[PDB]
């Protein structure tokens, strides 16, 4: 019985009149402290950002003027006794107009204007990380009160300060002495303390802005030590620091065996370094049930610590990071958006990654098959779980049997398997048991035998079950010669 | 090596100058639509919670003033044709002022004002979904164009229509007829056709707000038939309900094997259903086991149809519906706001889910042994994997073992064998064999049985390992015979 009650009954009746849309700025402010964010630390991500964006600004306009680089750095400072943070840096601070319009008018961008007036033809193009305009106000999640003191680089310029508990109200007045550039202090909320204990922040520190552009230091101690990798060119990035950063990112004490570092550029930027571990893990490590672990930067901001969408399950593992600016931000920043070019990005990096397996064995065959010997579980695991047939066979690739036409111990392909079947044979045969021997003293095999056939040979575990979710490769049908 | 430029230098010599702040308003609206939300499906959700806001609003008025209530429904039409999606609801509708303002404004949300002059004294208060004000633009994601037709439930009430292309500015214009209530009309775009599609729009709607509490049509048919019996008082859900709820939020075609139906406050306030299904999990290593979890609601809406944070992952094997009205949620209403209280409510449910399940090896101990072969290497995962000695001691309530003090099949727990321990014993003593034969004529067990100390037997895959990890029980420790 179909019941509806919608119809077009209504016919507009009059003059019309416009409006503009309005907004609660004190209600947007709390949505920004309470219901954005997934963490209060982040604060401390959102204000170094600025403090770096600050600074690239300072230094394109003087690069662009002839003029020399002043110190360019940015400075962290916990006081415990009076329950404060602080931030300085030395870039190119605000003038009375910019503290009243970019921090006091909600979703305005100073680096976003910033960008769109360079036409993108300079180089701080692609370092500037602010679009949204609402980072600053982070500071309300941690903060009772927030005290700005910026000085314009700009000629004749005094310095500010800037006062607001984030009512919806903040208050302007001259200030001195002010150094140029921008300093913040942050006075800490009852159950906010913990960010003025030096050892939280060095934590924070390390885990978002690890690779910030511009010399950084909290209370008085230098920072990163750590070079973005990622960004460099490959052959500018030696061994040493491969095993460096790998033992960083993975949180480990082994060395990668395999380093794949892919930079494009098209259709997606991606900077990009994959690790496979030395160490071969446990089954029970297999079984975890986990999903994919790579840490997801933009702009060297780190996104997420381990980001599970961006490879597939079965090449959980791989340990690296992935950088890239075209992907659009939540405006949280703590994750991805568009879930269609998400997966573009995915099936780039897994047809890349078999590439790459592909290339190592040809590269050097004997590692290739230690890798398959530890490895080779996952690749099993993806033919079985995925959907699509053409995922199915390029994982199949990488598979490796013994066969009845090579010597004990050799290793072939389906592929090589393929290039050598007869003229006018259709399938590819198998026999799944523990060893070469039981293999060959198979009375199914034995029959094979007899022809001219060539049988692959599968030892390891699940081959079997592999070989039958894959069920043909290369349009030739897998059939065990056990039926 | 000691280089800071922080010293405070800092001094007022002025006056000062007050300002409020300002928005950028076309902006705030272009970071709604793009910024926000992983999937544009979800401006559907969003105008079904606004849709039973109203009719919550109109069913309040109208009950307090003693009135009998007239037709509460919430209708969608697709038009393949005509490249709109429309939902129209029969609730308490917007004046002219109404439309400038709740519409017009950012962040304006006059459910939230509504529920702020209830303060938690009316049935409403826990059944309102709109707090942040801005949902309603999430249709700009979709839409060319939003034309509003609504007509406010006061006696003598104007119709009005407001128009706008989200580009900040809308207009408003008198309308004639308009049916009390609110009919928004979307104009979709051109890779937004899709929801002009019945099909499409059908799957949405099933999804998020298909527990939506008034009747719900769309292009004439009826979407929700299910109840949300997580909400229903426990003793009032019978079997029959139980089976085909959990085949919905569970997507199997089996029956469960237990239930538990949990309502409590604190920290928050819980309404939840946990399941364990007939079927043992197909182990094995990985296949769509990420994924296969309790369904997170607030207030009949879906946040999340895997809930990761809520439960540990060792009780990953559950699945089911955890509902909190007052569950702090992000703007994007797809995850929560992180605090203690979610970690606070992770630890409620694992205490009060291991005791449920150590209260179901006391009914029925026979059921339980069948559970604990299929299910027992989720509690083995999360032994090895726990943190904190109290949690592994914890879980680890819920293993049996054969025992050397106890015919062949018998299970025992941990607690069972400590309870024999005589007066002047020390340790808990153990034996991983594949079977009973091999830990009986076992070298080790030989020259253990000639004295009088019991030891047990495990047979299971990752025996070993999980008390290894274990080291200690009830602060007696566990010692391999090797
Ligand atoms: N340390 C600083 N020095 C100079 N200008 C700053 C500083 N911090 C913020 N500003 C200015 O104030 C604006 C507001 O900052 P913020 O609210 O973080 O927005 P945003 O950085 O532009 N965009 P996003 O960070 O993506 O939200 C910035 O665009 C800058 O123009
Ligand atoms: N169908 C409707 N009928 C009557 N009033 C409505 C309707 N849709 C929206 N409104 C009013 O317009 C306001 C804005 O809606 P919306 O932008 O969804 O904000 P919200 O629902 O208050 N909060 P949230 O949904 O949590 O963003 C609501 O609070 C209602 O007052
Ligand atoms: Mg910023
Ligand atoms: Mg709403």
């Amino acid at each position: 019985p179909l019941h509806s009650i919608i119809s077009s009954t209504e016919s507009v009746q009059g003059s019309t009149s416009k409006h503009e849309f309005q907004a609660e700025t004190k209600k947007l402010l709390d949505i920004v402290a309470r219901s954005l964010y997934s963490e209060k630390e982040v604060f401390i991500r959102e204000l170094i950002s600025n403090a770096s964006d600050a600074l690239e600004k300072l230094r394109h306009k003087l690069v662009s003027d002839g003029q020399a680089l002043p110190e360019m750095e940015i400075h962290l400072q916990t006081n415990a006794e009076k329950g404060t943070i602080t931030i300085q840096d030395t870039g190119i601070g605000m003038t009375q107009e910019e503290l009243v319009s970019n921090l006091g008018t909600i979703a305005r961008s100073g680096s976003k204007a910033f960008l769109d007036a360079l036409q993108n033809q300079a180089e701080a193009s692609s370092k500037i990380i602010g679009q949204f305009g609402v980072g600053f106000y982070s500071a309300f999640m941690v903060a009772d009160r927030v005290e700005v003191y910026s000085r314009s680089a700009a000629p004749g310029s005094l310095g500010y300060q800037w006062l607001s508990d984030g009512s919806g109200v903040f208050e302007i007045a001259e200030a001195s002495g002010v150094r140029t550039g921008t300093k913040i202090i942050i006075h800490l909320k009852s159950d906010c303390k913990e960010f003025s204990s030096e050892a939280r922040v060095r934590d924070v520190v390390t885990k978002y802005s690890n690779f910030v552009s511009f010399p950084l230091y909290l209370n008085g101690r230098r920072m990163n030590t750590l070079q973005a990798i990622w960004m460099m060119d490959p052959k500018d990035v030696r061994e040493w620091q491969h095993e460096e950063f790998y033992r960083y990112v993975a949180q480990a004490h082994d060395k990668p065996r395999y380093t794949l570092h892919y930079k494009t550029d098209a259709p997606l930027n991606i900077r990009s370094i994959f690790y496979v571990p030395d160490m071969k893990p446990s089954m029970f490590d297999v079984s975890r049930e986990l999903g994919s672990s790579v840490a997801l930067y933009s702009r060297k901001v780190l996104i997420q610590t381990k980001a599970t969408d961006i490879l597939p399950k079965w090449l959980r593992f791989i340990r690296g990071v992935v950088d890239s600016e075209d992907i659009p931000l939540n405006l949280s920043r703590e994750l991805l958006q568009e879930s269609a070019l998400i997966r573009k990005l995915r099936d780039v990096l897994q047809q890349r990654l078999i590439k790459f397996f592909i290339d190592q064995s040809k590269k050097d065959a004997e590692k290739y098959a230690k890798f398959f010997e530890d490895y080779g579980l996952f690749m099993r695991e993806g033919i079985v779980t995925a959907t699509e047939q053409e995922v199915k066979e390029d994982i199949a690739k990488l598979l490796r049997y013994e066969s009845s036409a090579l010597p004990s111990g050799q290793l072939t392909s389906l592929s090589e398997y393929a290039s050598r079947m007869r003229a006018g044979t259709r399938n590819i045969y198998y026999l799944c048991a523990p060893n070469r021997h039981l293999a060959e003293h198979s009375p199914y095999y034995e029959a094979m035998k007899k022809k001219d056939t060539e049988v692959l040979f599968c030892f390891e575990q699940f081959d079997e079950l592999t070989l039958l979710h894959l069920r043909e490769f290369d349009k030739k049908k897998l059939i065990s010669v056990e039926t």
